[PDB]
């Protein structure tokens, strides 16, 4: 098992859970290991009250964006779908506030890293919001692109 060579990107994801699912790394680590992986695939989880919990070691290869696990940080927001199972940007004010300082901290310490939304690189709606519009205007809108 080993550490990454470089950190070209910080990817943002959601856990694809509903509002009522107040979960964190204890549960998502358990869910990922029942699916056959060795640990939680994300380096950071932001719970719905804004608590950021650490997953994999900040410097290790994780499993969150395939073909990119070798050179990136994966950050996960708890939420992402409504009760119908559709993608929905239902993240809390407090989650978005913690996310924005974690990312300013991360972009600063990983010289040259770029900030990315999983849906830019894979056919998925994850993280369920338009990353550029929230990073720039502080507007949260439900989206499969951006
Ligand atoms: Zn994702």
């Amino acid at each position: 098992a080993k550490q990454r060579e470089s950190t070209d990107a910080i990817f943002v994801h959601c856990s694809a859970t509903k509002p009522s699912q107040n979960v964190g790394v204890r549960e998502i680590r358990q869910w990922h290991k029942e699916q056959g992986w060795l640990d939680v695939g994300y380096h950071f989880i932001i719970k719905r009250d804004g608590t950021v919990e650490a997953g994999r070691d900040e410097m290790a290869v994780g499993s969150h964006a395939k073909g990119y696990n070798h050179n990136s940080i994966g950050v996960c927001l708890v939420g992402g779908i409504d009760d119908k199972g559709k993608f929905d940007a239902n993240f809390t004010p407090a989650q978005m506030q913690s996310l924005r300082s974690l990312l300013v901290t991360l972009l600063a310490k990983y010289e040259g890293a770029v900030l990315r939304a999983h849906h830019e690189v894979a056919p998925k709606a994850c993280p369920s919001f338009d990353l550029k519009r929230w990073w720039e205007k502080n507007e949260l809108v439900t989206s499969d692109r951006g």
